[PDB]
């Protein structure tokens, strides 16, 4: 049997990605373990996926900016990782983009190591591209403002729209990023989470054979209450606004959500959660709870949302352009308002706009806030105008690309059984 060893870095929303491609690998014949290095409770996470998936192992290494604190870790658990792998050499081994210092280990042994790439190819190419033009200019990104940056295959790129951590090149995170995407080129192959054909340009932008090979697999797809509520309502007539993980908005920009929904006179279901420092009474507009008792339902902290967006009643996904919440809406044909907000989600967001031609921007997520005149007219412009039907067409042909790509003989299945074979004759 071929064995197979996954790193995930440290970080529940990178483990539960990797866990994912863990499933298929060993659904394919493979013999996976995943490695845990630790920063929702893991030990929860790995009694659950013992009991749903026992032949997919762990092993948690002993312990030696937000994402600096991952990054010490995973260059002080080399050692560690080396003695596990000295143990039993494994056929392959997947990265994570953060997992670059795994590469030192993956070479003394010899072992062909594998990136899973979380987001789609359109930021593979300019992560990839990033320590060419960190070269060719002095300034940072935060200085460069609104001036274009032009990476293969991709739309041009506001600088400010590059991630947060990558923004004032006078920080140590700054470089760890740049390490992290230089060491990108040493790998065997790219396996990423998005389909062929929803990123063409993108897919053979960095198709150019002086890099390695690449493999389309995706989409890979990871209560009672507001599911109940939505059965109460008719079929595509609920705009669900959701905001990933830590989203946070300010008070007073939930005022302007509020009043803009409001006068959308549409019908809602919002998830809101505790601003940066939910009391809903305290923090909403008053009234606005008993005025909207009937057309909107706020949920507090966390929402279903795989099941919500599944669900026959909505019409409409005001989104942080996360790249999971993006594959959720695209696999059920859910036409989407882009409202990014933090890590590479303002990159994702052009992408979606100029590239996909999958969203509108809400104007103003750039700015302070977001007024509720806008909340209103993109809320009104995506369930009413002939532009969101226009819209509509072009997610229901993503939805059928989507789900042809991983129907038997679709690109995504291939695409997956090409890379199985290519570690089973590693
Ligand atoms: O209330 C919520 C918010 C998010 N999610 C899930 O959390 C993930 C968010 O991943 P994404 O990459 O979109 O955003 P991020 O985790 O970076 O905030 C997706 O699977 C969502 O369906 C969820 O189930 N409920
Ligand atoms: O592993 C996937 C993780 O990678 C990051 O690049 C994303 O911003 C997160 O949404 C995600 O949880």
């Amino acid at each position: 049997p071929t064995t197979v060893v996954l790193y995930p870095s440290p970080g529940m929303g990178h483990l539960v990605s990797m866990f994912e491609l863990a499933k298929l690998l060993d659904r394919h014949g493979l013999s996976v373990t995943v490695i845990i290095v630790e920063p929702g409770s893991t030990a929860a996470f790995i009694a659950r996926s013992s009991a749903s998936n026992p032949s997919v192992s762990f092993r948690v290494l002993p312990r030696p900016h937000h994402e600096a604190h991952a990054f010490d870790l995973l260059r002080l658990s080399n050692p560690e990782l080396r003695r596990f792998l000295l143990e039993s050499p494994p056929s392959a081994l997947v990265l994570d983009y953060f997992c670059g210092n795994a590469l030192d280990v993956s070479a003394e042994l010899r072992i062909p190591a594998y990136y899973f790439f979380t987001s789609g190819a359109g930021v593979l190419s300019a992560f990839l591209h990033f320590p060419d033009l960190h070269s060719r200019t002095a300034a940072s990104f935060r200085e460069m403002g609104s001036s274009p940056l032009h990476f293969p295959g991709i739309p041009p790129l506001p600088a400010d729209h590059m991630p947060v951590p990558m923004l004032d090149r006078d920080d140590p995170v700054y470089e760890s990023f740049l390490y992290f995407s230089k060491r990108l080129k040493e790998a065997e192959g790219y396996i990423i989470n998005t389909f062929e054909d929803l990123e063409p340009r993108a897919v053979a932008a960095i198709s150019d054979a002086a890099l390695p090979p690449n493999y389309c697999i995706g989409p890979l797809i990871q209560g009672s209450e507001c599911l109940a509520w939505l059965d109460a309502q008719p079929k595509r007539s609920v705009v669900f606004l959701c905001f990933g993980s830590i989203g946070l908005f300010s008070s007073e920009q939930l005022k302007e959500m509020a009043v803009g929904l409001e006068r959308s006179g549409q019908r809602f279901l919002w998830v809101v959660r505790s601003p940066p420092s939910p009391d809903l009474e305290r923090i909403l507009p008053e009234g606005f709870l008993e005025r909207t008792e009937g057309r909107g339902l706020v949920v507090k902290s966390w929402a279903p949302q795989a099941a919500v967006l599944e669900h026959g009643s909505v019409g409409g996904f005001v989104t942080h352009c996360g790249w999971n919440s993006t594959l959720e809406a695209i696999a059920s044909g859910v036409p989407m308002v882009a409202w990014p907000m933090y890590a590479e989600q303002w990159m994702n967001k052009v992408f979606l706009v100029e590239e996909m031609k999958l969203a509108v921007p809400m104007e103003g997520y750039d700015k302070d806030m977001v007024t509720a005149e806008e909340v209103e007219r993109k809320v009104r412009w995506l369930m009413e105008s002939e532009g969101g039907v226009e819209l509509r067409a072009r997610t229901e042909r993503a939805k059928e690309r989507a789900a042809a790509s991983l129907a038997e003989g679709g690109k995504s299945k291939v695409a997956l059984l090409e890379v199985v074979e290519r570690m089973k004759r590693g």
